[PDB]
């Protein structure tokens, strides 16, 4: 029975119940993520920025079923065009705004990747993506406001592909955590 998360800690407890089985009810996970009202005091520990690019900060390992992490986006910071390695990916805004641009999977032929759509994700909104939906790029286009987002990936993954927008060619990238459980991990 899906109740409103009172705090980040309560949210994490609810997610462990939702991921207790072998499958994922996407709409229920999205609904509970959206229902958590961002409270900056609860996640300040994980919000560790870098001057030059966005940072990934591990919050919870989900008893092995999912990774929950906080991403911190300085002004102008963005991602590659990327896939999600056959995982579910949920993205909830905790602070600021992010622009999400969707792309189709490239064809074998080298060609410019054209965007299919774009939207602005605003505070407390939760977006969802998986490989069957397509690829995306996520960017903080603000010149004045850092953004902070809460990401849930199931199953967890530590590698994905980055796509060259000019050709559609991909390269495997291994992502690293900036911090884990509030502790910087160089
Ligand atoms: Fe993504």
């Amino acid at each position: 029975e899906l109740l409103k998360p009172r705090t980040l800690a309560d949210l994490i407890r609810i997610l462990h119940e939702l991921f207790a089985g072998d499958e994922v009810n996407v709409e229920e996970v999205q609904a509970v993520l959206e229902a958590y009202e961002s409270n900056p005091a609860e996640w300040a520990l994980y919000a560790k920025f870098d001057q030059y690019r966005y940072t990934r900060n591990l919050v919870d390992q989900g008893n092995g079923k999912f990774n929950l992490m906080i991403l911190c986006w300085g002004e102008g910071h963005g991602s590659s065009i990327h896939d999600h390695t056959d995982s579910h990916c949920f993205l909830k805004l905790l602070q600021g705004n992010l622009k999400e641009t969707l792309f189709d999977w490239p064809d074998k032929k080298s060609n410019e990747m054209i965007k299919k759509s774009e939207r602005t994700l605003r505070e407390n909104q939760c977006a969802y993506i998986n490989d069957s939906i397509g690829l995306h790029r996520v960017e903080n286009v603000s010149h004045t406001e850092p953004a902070v987002s809460l990401h849930l990936y199931s199953p967890p993954f530590d590698t994905c592909h980055a796509f060259d927008q000019r050709t559609g060619h991909k390269n495997k990238v291994t992502m690293t955590f900036h911090s884990k459980f509030g502790i910087r991990t160089p």
